[PDB]
């Protein structure tokens, strides 16, 4: 088996303990991932009744519970993003490839809740044809990270239910063939495509940052422990809170690349001090990770873009530690607050 | 000192109380070892009571309970074996050069006990003579390590009671040389003499697999804070329930070298799942960790050969990432259950 | 031993671990080269144990790993061609003596795999007679390469599984004659025919370069890294992702000797800066490296030709350096993206 | 395109990120120079998302950073110096051609920082005309070469921020006639104009050395890897720490030309290991690599000079191998440390 | 200074860090040889501390530790190998100018040591007299070179602790005057007294092999890293395990000029493949390079001669292959594995 001969698939299935069947799936389906480490894991329950013996027997254990769930790592793309942020957020208004040009706006509800799906890592090749599906699927955690000289990445941290194979012979078995986008139908965001822009205190507009590198991690807190008496598989995967925390690395007293001045009081001189004194002022700021394709247009003048809005992000102190005599660099921790808005102008 | 200047040495002692006289060494006792990290440990009590002190004051400490032991690897050879694995197990049966070609097997028993012995780590050369004595010493773990262009490797973890040095003039001195077998008469296990074989479900034979590396692990748990009022000393080294667990680095889907294929059913097709379902399953299996020197014969046709029988295991999920569009490879990792049986037939 | 005391002899074999037998070479198995340098490899491990030793001791030592293989040249030939494009490449569609002058197409497929074959480099004369024998060989890279006042050369980068010497005696010795093509029947390509066509931009046509001469390798990166426990050989050659670069000499500014002007907008009018402007914008040209024999005839007017197109490159920075008052002259290189093709037109 | 049909020409340009005009450039900005390897590179980045491909697909490459600069040699004259010495060190005091004869002086400053200029390469002839544009260079490194029958030599290291083509009919695009000095206002430095003065322990004055060769290589060590998101240019050319070596080739145990005696003590008698000693004792010399231009005079009796004070300098193990029953000749190496200063005294 | 102006002189020291002195030198001690090329270095460290600087400055630097050695060739001859070959091996046993005619034989002992020396490159001339002393040296390589049309080269690496200068007026000083061997006592050896004799497999005596040349380098891989908190030297040279590689060009398939025929099995028959299946079977041969010179007798019949024993060598792939169609020559190298022996019989 090599990499190759694998296919990735995530099905939203109806309801939490429904898999997906084989059959269902279709184009749009299938994605293409970095790699996948889905796996399931069953306890062992030793008796505790005492008895001499050299090492354990088989006759006093019995299989406990069973945990499924792992990462997978994509290259964040226009038919990726379709089809995982509304796995990654409660609520859509609009399509991507509206003609107008606003794209879908993905965010959190009140009382939202997750798209369970059904994950289905095949495999195919001269050892023969098998399915690993891991249904009952949710998106735990979800990290956007973008580098210099790379692409926009996202890694998925999924719980599931259970794990099951699937083979030629199998009641639910079916033939399926992977069917991907063309290339060019599909594309990918880059990391000179990317714009972070900040705006805190009484600045009028947002400032583009000049950062290095940026990640963003969603965290659902799924509770991934809810078992019964009469069952070995998680009864549920109950979403807790939300936590929006990020990162991004940038130079000591970095002016704005465009846009006002990084001034705390919307004046027209820099502030040296001004990521530092947002983070031990306790103040507020307002975010905007941007991704801008101006060769890609949806509608008459509007271009596929990618932009994540933090209306309210608290900053941790810069990290700006002079650890030699060149330039002062470090990363900016953050944690968002109020909302977060996910929207993609896209064409398929 | 340089570490060919050092020799070590196993001395069977009949009580867990009585350390081996360094004048008892003979042929056999001494081995030649690939590191040793043999050490004690005292532990220093403070005085509670209350005092202006700016540091702490040697009025008020007091010598606590005493450790020993640590980790001596081994080039798993003839005479390596001979000395260490009726070590490491309870019961012997046969011996190892006997005509008929059946070799020793050692095997766990139900109240069996380990062998205490005295590990000598003797001195020598321009800087001087001396011995660390460690007595009371047993086998805590022992691990078999198979790699590609490398030799089948031992790591024992020592347990001993205390430790001691030993110097010209005292009273239990004796300038010992260490005696070693001729370079003809001794050899060691190599990993192109390696098999690993293996029988799931209805399998009719054991067939062989392919595999990188294999570890096995022997955990005796040993009880090592048996603690008393009058002494310093450990009063004994209880062993608990001995665990064997182990790995083995393959591919994904792969199909045995010899034997029946690897089907749960026992038919003629390949399984591509066969570990896959193995785990998922929770199937036993039986593995068989084998080394044959047919250069080397015991009888008119037996070769001298290490085997070691695993008849109940219990494999974990194999780990079969896909992480990158090469091969997939992953390590199984497996806890023995019923049983263990060491084989060993060798000529000396 | 003379170099002309030895032939060559390839033989594809049905599996990669089953040596071709002498026994079967026969017409066509014998190529002509300009140079070998197959050979195979082997291991030495030492034993860890420690040990005062003044030098290495022979009873600690154990053979290792084995690896095998070399390079070979070619006058790239009517038959040298006809043996070893189905060695290069993953498909074959069509007869290089077609009547109706199509030749035979080798390209890259998609899940396809390189053929393994057995190296014969047999020997003769007053000293003896033996064979090497490389089995389960495959072709790891191939460099075609152009040069003035030369003929189209071949190298050749085999990697094979092992290595054996066959001697009268041996079982599977056969007294073997190389037979060769006739000289009538045989032709090479010179540089004289050779032809270098681009075609980037809007151009309508292939425009001709006046290049010096032109390189071309494809690397099938195979991993020659699978071992295994209870063997010495590798247990495969797994080919990786096929990287096709190469380059070629010409001068700086230069015009196209035939088709539409080197122009990226499609005019009549000459860009002195074709290249350089390819290069820097990224923009991805077609080759085509074409050899045409027009004395020889496939067909009624269809004459023998060796094709090599490449229809997506990217080029480098093509190296125009102002090193003196002379000529301006560099080198372009590239790197081929989407598909290779290779038409071989030949009577034989 | 011949190297006679090229200009080169540096522009120093006010800001970083603004290169010069093609229309600015005037008499003075056009060097005669050796030859130039000016280049740039950019990086093509490949998705990591696994997909079965033979070769490498266009769909799913980008273009990452992009790279600048090369090499420029010359042979330091008159204008090439007045030109060049100001965009390698941070300041300047004087005029070269003034009356008083001090010339204009060249160090390096605690704060200072370097200029940056763009590099015109411009081409002309029967093939077309066209400018190769480097926008943001900054010197990197400058190594003077004194050699016997030769001209003093300078070698730039350039590090660019971009490159671009410009070409009749672009925006910015002006048809530039090179403007040089004529044959009797410009002239060279050659090596019997040459002096290597040393000055080590208590010597009084500086003793001339007979060296047949000299180097001095100024490397300002640029960090040239500051990157950013939204971009694929470097961001900036952030100036180390100067390291300011050199070496020079002379006879074992030579004396002084004229000056005092080469002795650690200031007395008469020479000292045959002065160097070996000036090495192996860690003591700082004195070096002055001094031009002087007797028949050319700036005052009314002050010649054209080209001098480099390296007050504080340590010497290497001189190198003096006995390699055979010739003269003992070897190269001193050494490390400027405090200062460098360059003073040029010169009409125009 | 010229190369006939020095003179080279190694002196045994009794400690390692105790240098001989100038005033013990005589004769026997002055050696000739074809160069040298000790040296000392010594290391420079930059204080850590952040200053803003444009250079490295002198109060923030301190000088290292102290590295020295080099090489030295010298043509092997009577001398020169009576004052070198017990400062390259352990042991010695007998004088070579025995009148038995057993000469003195030099091996390689288990808890073997190296002889320390101080070597002295003392200068003269016209310029001054000064001694160059490399105290605690140790000989780290020893290469054994013949050539046709050639004397017998030994190429010595040496590893010192270090270095220092001596003067007239020093406390040490002496003038000393190099005594050498008169031309008729000293004589070397030359290629046409070489003689490669092997033995592998069941051949029952030695077989002299037609080789072009030969090398034998003993490697005694000594710890040049020994360093202290207190001092700036090498506080010893311990020496490794001793590493005896080589070398021989010969023709391939090559027949022996006397002794037995090159057949593994002791028949008559000549074996064509015969270094190559010695490479290939991972046998071990028996190499002896032997000089006589019959010109010169020891006793009444007993020539002088210098021997080198290596009864267990392993050849790699002797390196057969076919450039072109001359003969097929190439190099054979080997490791020395049990011991090494040096026999030197001479008359002084």
């Amino acid at each position: 088996m090599r990499g190759v001969d694998t296919f990735l698939a995530f099905k939203e299935q109806a309801d939490l303990k429904t898999p997906a069947t084989l059959a269902s799936l279709a184009a749009g389906d299938f994605l293409a991932f970095n790699s996948e480490s889905l796996s399931g894991r069953q306890q062992v329950i030793q008796s505790r009744a005492i008895r001499r013996m050299p090492m354990r027997q088989i006759a006093y254990t019995a299989n406990g519970t069973v945990e499924a769930g792992g990462a997978v790592e994509f290259t964040t793309s226009n038919y990726v993003l379709k089809k995982l942020l509304p796995l990654i957020f409660h609520s859509k208004t609009g399509q991507e490839d509206d003609p107008d040009g606003d794209g879908a706006t993905f965010t959190l509800v009140n009382g939202g809740v997750l798209t369970p799906f059904t994950a289905f890592v095949g495999f195919d090749g001269p050892e023969g044809k098998y399915v690993r599906r891991f249904f009952g699927a949710k998106v735990n955690q979800a990290t956007f990270s973008a580098r210099v000289n790379d692409m926009l990445n996202l890694n998925l941290d999924v719980q599931a239910i259970g794990k099951d194979i699937l083979q030629p012979g199998d009641p639910g078995w079916v033939n399926v063939t992977p069917v991907y986008p063309g290339g060019d139908e599909e594309y990918a965001y880059v990391f000179y495509q990317a714009r972070v822009l900040i705006k805190a205190g009484d600045m009028a507009d947002l400032a583009e940052l000049p950062v290095e590198s940026f990640d963003l991690t969603i965290n659902h807190n799924l509770n991934t422990n809810r078992y019964r008496l009469g069952s070995i598989y998680r009864q549920s995967l109950d979403e807790g809170v939300t936590e929006v925390t990020g990162t991004f690395t940038l130079d000591a007293a970095v002016k704005s690349i465009s846009g006002p001045a990084l001034n705390l009081t919307g004046g027209t001189a820099h502030d040296p001090a001004f990521l530092e004194k947002v983070a031990l002022y306790g103040k507020y700021a307002a975010l905007k990770l941007e991704f801008i394709d101006p060769t890609r247009e949806v509608a008459e003048g509007v271009p596929c873009r990618l932009t994540i809005h933090l209306p309210f992000v608290r900053l941790e102190e810069p990290d700006f530690q002079v650890r030699d005599p060149g330039v002062i660099t470090g990363s900016a921790r953050f944690n968002a607050y109020e909302t977060i808005s996910v929207t993609h102008v896209a064409k398929f």
